[PDB]
């Protein structure tokens, strides 16, 4: 049961678990799909 974010949530450098597929930025500062 891995906790998971949103479609763009807050990060550091993947701090917080977000969901399967969503992937989080240390230089944007937050987590989403890594689409590109």
């Amino acid at each position: 049961d891995g906790e998971c974010g949103g479609f763009w949530w807050k990060c550091g450098r993947g701090k917080p678990p977000c969901c399967k597929g969503y992937a989080c930025s240390k230089t944007w500062g937050w987590c989403a799909v890594e689409a590109p």
